[PDB]
């Protein structure tokens, strides 16, 4: 089954664009990345950076995750991100999202050898 690292990349990485190009970015990406298949995922963040730059966060500033786990890390730098969260009209299977552009630090949880992101915890 899909590894946690691979699921992180599918859910959260978008190295192919520098930022969201339109209000329909989230609608399209949430669909394309299969985050609407079984239910409407309520909130999601995409990171517009190289994969290596995001993986490198696992060697940056340690911080406890929202859930208290201690394997979370904050990026030293801000990153281009897109926040996606459901609109009031979102109704499965017609999932609908608001796209918001931002430049923020990210917080990810890391696991494994190589030690890589497995969960997107927050934009801050």
């Amino acid at each position: 089954k899909e590894t946690a690292a691979a699921k992180f990349e599918r859910q959260h990485m978008d190295s192919s664009t520098s930022a969201a190009s339109s209000s329909n970015y989230c609608n399209q990406m949430m669909k394309s990345r299969n985050l609407t298949k079984d239910r409407c995922k309520p909130v999601n963040t995409f990171v517009h950076e190289s994969l290596a730059d995001v993986q490198a966060v696992c060697s940056q500033k340690n911080v406890a995750c929202k859930n208290g786990q201690t394997n979370c890390y904050q990026s030293y730098s801000t990153m281009s991100i897109t926040d996606c969260r459901e609109t009031g009209s979102s109704k499965y299977p017609n999932c609908a999202y608001k796209t918001t552009q931002a430049n923020k630090h990210i917080i990810v949880a890391c696991e494994g050898n190589p030690y890589v992101p497995v969960h997107f915890d927050a934009s801050v």
